């Protein structure tokens, strides 16, 4: 439960784990010691990961960085640091430090070869991970590495796109990569194994045996979801949609509310863009007001892209749904996705499930290549 | 004044003018009266600003902000920050505050207000603010908004781009401008007032009357630049091309050097290859940092274009210069506008003899040009 | 926060170095305003525009201390048990000083400390009914009795208007003479001008931190008081657990004197551990290694699974744990008199993370002073409401 | 020489080079890898300060650090590190970083281990580096420390005090010391190695076999100092007077003005009653910009003291290039002990021609001089 924690301070800071390591590199950076062998200074970094992996509530992490997740895995961050160094030999430079983004890349090959024991499933923000904001898939090189996957371990889909439990939309969102699953999986008895999670929580659909998605009954999975009160994801939307109103009217924007089940948000009509910041601020507008009127069921509000959107469902819920219907733990889920911000849908499955912050399609093509690369 | 501003803490730091109102404006959001009546705390911002444009090296803005700017002009920053929160009503947030590229904006608007004496000279950055990074002008909207101007002062096309003193090449770059040019800017006089500067200072075009941009001679104007001898320029050419080398072979990048007269670049190839972004910085202050150590004093330029880099002997502060010792037109009414205003950029330079309006994309400069008519 | 089980479990667990790092969240949020205030060159002028949001932050956060826009800005503001008029606060604290004047040094931490504890003192206009100090470095020198006149001066005219009190952490287990030999000069001053009152009823003292009791005599002579009468309203502790807290702690000063090699010695007391420098044929031992110590108890005391209430402080030149706090001190007290919250202050030195004092923020008013010449300053502004 | 300018954000931090190694070693600490050996990143900082030393102007060094100063020595901070981690265990701590005080102690002791090439001259702040503010001297442990070091070499004690050219002023202030000396110091010809420096770079007194002080000549070393004719040492004097006169009615001071030849100061009534040290500091920088306003390139000096305020025609640097024109020292070969190292103190000039010990209580002096003897 994140609902509560929104501090200013975690909002301006942007990630307390990556820039943790920057400062970190930039000092090292600066004592002009970085180019020779550091081993010294990444193992005891590598080893207060370990004291924080076995006591996530007492370890020397903790008393230096207050807000740390919870660390699932074991991560070599010294041979995630040597293997990146390697490549793009970063550490050359003399007059430019390390980038908060190649830690990024830094720490998300830590959580890749913490896997060494092995990973049963794998999920993907099919938004701006799979392909950019609103498009079609059309990438068929990387339906090759999901087709491959998919062999050796379940793969699924969450996004929070909505469109209410018609398993028909789904097909032209993803009608190329069914068309590679027919081609390979389809022959295999791995195509089973392949699930869509529309809503955040709320829609689940398979994979039948003509490469075509189909919705799964409700009584299959209604317990699994915590239910909540069929009043109440109404009252949670009619708060919302009070809100935006009054955002809208606070900030003179050229755009209008959407209402559907379950979730709203506004979406720019013909589009004019809003300010970034605005958006940043409606989604804590609306998380005060849920908190003052002592809503505890799960909901979610993000700033994806230039629309916002607030969901009864949560990334999150849809992650702890499939390792309780398919009997996986935590340390074996992982979760890829971009908007890891505070104000984003992707950052709850920090609680859950190891992660890996992408910011580009690109990336996930290079983060499932070096996945089966062991 | 060679550029020896190649510190750490430019580069770490952003703009030091920015970032100083943007704490000062957090401040002001924390304590909650930022929706009220703040002139009292912004008539004081402006009363550093006035005295900073009578003594610059001695006011408390320079004791405050060091490596600061100078003003050729007094800034309104009151009227400036009202008129825009009017715009978009930054101030009724509650949860966040103002941000880098919003107070960008701001001091943009007040630097367009502070033309009250009028303007004489405008200069546009080609790539990224008239057009995409390796496009060709393509724009009816923003050639008619350019063509009211032409007719009040004189416009300048100053861009990193080089081909060698070959007109056609330039004309295709901006094939849809003069275009607009040949209907509307024929029958007065402002088609001898426009000009348009190749290389980054080494090569001067002009508009002829017929739908086309010709090629100045350079005895006409080669006097107003810096004497660089062609030795001087291609042993910058070679410290530069043995930094790059290094760069290529230290991090195993896919990248080409393109080598032409008074210019070194470094272009990848697709079988584009992006290069690291930060590789860049790093290459750049290598070669800054190369030329320096052989005592060089010569007018020359290394930056990052984005996606490649690209060093010229030629300084897009000179062409500005250059400008202004030709029209014969103080620095006070002389502007630019840019989208490369950090120090990796070569748009940044124009800060010591001309105006600067700092721009991310094509649509912010349309939006710019359309409140600086409005006077 | 709630009660003062849960408050405390979180000041001896959840601490961070950030928070460590800056001495309070408070005093830093406003000096971070003054900052742009002073660096936007507009801190001279009529600041009432400023200020006055300020106050209504403050304000805000006295009716709704856990969802609050205070609480947003700053994640670990305390509890506020009275509307604090900051505007006034820093009129009156500028119109002395004049700090506003200064062009090329701003406001300082210390000096906004000084602004919150004169409107923590505005505060009280609704009355005041009890008032506690911490003995040491604030009515008298580390280490030193009581001389001053001018401030038993102040205390006996306060005495006769509300009840008195004296929370410390030097514990004598029940020598009420050790005690009177600390103040001897105060009681002399009681004896001369608060006899004939029956202020002299309204005067206790408080040994160690909420473990031991006395009041005054009719003969101005220190007398300790029954168990039977307040015994019940502190929080049991089992004898098996105190020695295992004063045992753990033991531990740790051996192994801090075998990093460090200190020039130090323990003396272990029933209720209370310390480490002490030796003398010179006073040895100096670092403000670090009594910071980093202190750390370390707090750290290892959670390791062993121990909840019961303690207090590891700094004193300067010592350090010492004690099996109850200055806020248990307090809820005694409350609880003895029956006095609300709202109208009970305290003044000490040790206000800081790993200090003495610091719990008192969870159940009164709290006014953070250096030495006993600002202690005066406090007393003589309380003075000066009626 | 000339006295250089200074930022909001330079007096912020003490000094640069001791804050350039607190963040680091505080990332050591932060790290988990402070205890461990970490001699590869301190061999690292060495190499920054040995290719400092070597090229003062182009370094990496200078690169990070801006305001970074002039290495007459190689520094040894390799070896300071392990002997003063060695003494008190510093990198034992598991919750508390390394403070900025203990790095100050390092790069004193890093300062002294360079002198193994040997020392020419001693200098010594006599105010609250050899005695509390305003006592005479009282200390045989230092006593006998100055005098074993006045058989060594050069002492010369620098103290911005000003009694009016008669030595039975300042012996008052240096009785015991001289009585000592009397002791050890007549027998050989060691006493003839001493000098007292009245003001920053005004007055001079030698040592007599008698353990007495005499004005030395005028003649005999007055063309080293840079000459400063009346009416320039009275406009110093008289701005800096006018900008007392506001400072005390500004804050309503309890204080007065005290005007010497070649010297004024702001002094507490006697009472002694405390005065702001915020206002000190505002004073320091208030007068240094009246200064510069009024293009004044005298040498001067506004210092902030503990309880007072006084300016001096002359700085402490001027007065040490006067003593290593006299005796024919190299820069490399002279030392100086001061307490107030700040922006605003009389010692920070010397930073520009000799080596510095930066300490805040005799105490400490002795264990610099402990440790200077043990070589
Ligand atoms: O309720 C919904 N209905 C339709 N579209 C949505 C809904 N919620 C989010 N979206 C959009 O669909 C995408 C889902 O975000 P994701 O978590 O990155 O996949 C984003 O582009 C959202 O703006
Ligand atoms: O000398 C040149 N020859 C060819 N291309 C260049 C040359 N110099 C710069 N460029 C490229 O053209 C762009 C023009 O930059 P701009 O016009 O300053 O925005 C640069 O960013 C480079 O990509
Ligand atoms: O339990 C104790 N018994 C005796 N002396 C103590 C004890 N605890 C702390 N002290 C010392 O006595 C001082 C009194 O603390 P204070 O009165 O809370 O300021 C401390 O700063 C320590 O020097
Ligand atoms: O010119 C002066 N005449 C008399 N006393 C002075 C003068 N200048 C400074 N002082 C005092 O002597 C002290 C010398 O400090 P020092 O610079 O550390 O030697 C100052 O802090 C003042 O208290
Ligand atoms: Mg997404
Ligand atoms: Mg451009
Ligand atoms: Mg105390
Ligand atoms: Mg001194």
């Amino acid at each position: 439960q994140w609902n509560s924690r929104y501090s200013y301070n975690q909002l301006k800071n942007k990630d307390s784990l990556i820039m943790f390591l920057v400062e970190i590199f930039r000092s090292l950076f600066v004592s002009n010691c970085i180019d020779k062998n550091i081993d010294n200074v990444l193992l005891s970094i590598e080893e207060m990961f370990i004291d924080h992996y076995y006591n996530p509530q007492h370890s020397r992490l903790k008393y230096l960085i207050d807000d740390v997740g919870i660390f699932f895995t074991k991560l070599p961050i010294t041979k995630a640091f040597h293997t990146y160094n390697k490549k793009y030999r970063i550490t050359k430079r003399l007059y430019a430090p390390p980038t908060f983004n190649e830690v990024r890349h830094i720490l998300n090959l830590a959580q890749i070869l913490s896997l060494e024991e092995g990973l049963d499933l794998l999920t993907f923000d099919a938004n701006e991970t799979l392909y950019p904001d609103g498009h079609d898939f059309n990438d068929e090189v990387l339906a090759s590495y999901i087709s491959c996957l998919l062999k050796k371990m379940n793969i699924a889909i969450v996004t929070a796109a909505s469109y209410n439990n018609d398993a028909e939309k789904y097909q032209k969102r993803l009608e190329n990569l069914l068309k590679y699953f027919s081609k390979h999986n389809i022959k295999d008895g791995s195509y089973k194994n392949f699930y869509v999670m529309g809503g955040e929580s709320n829609y689940l659909f398979k994979c039948n045996e003509e490469a075509t998605l189909y919705s799964v009954p409700e009584n299959e999975w209604r317990h699994y979801k915590k239910f909540v009160d069929y009043d109440t994801v109404q009252e949670i939307l009619n708060i919302s949609e009070k809100c935006l109103e009054k955002v809208i009217k606070d900030f003179g924007l050229c755009a209008q509310i959407q209402r559907k089940e379950k979730s709203i948000g506004l979406v720019p009509n013909k589009n004019y863009m809003i300010k970034y910041e605005v958006l940043e601020e409606a989604v804590i507008r609306i998380k005060k007001e849920i908190i003052k009127n002592k809503i505890t069921a799960p909901y979610c509000a993000f700033n994806g892209g230039q629309d916002l959107w607030v969901d009864v469902g949560n990334k999150a819920e849809g992650l702890l749904i499939l390792q309780k219907l398919l009997k996986i733990q935590k340390k074996k889920c992982c979760h890829i996705g971009d908007q890891f911000l505070h104000s984003g849908n992707d950052f709850p499955t920090r609680f859950c499930s190891l992660t890996l912050w992408v910011s580009n399609p690109q990336e996930t093509k290079a983060c499932l290549k070096s996945i089966m690369h062991l």
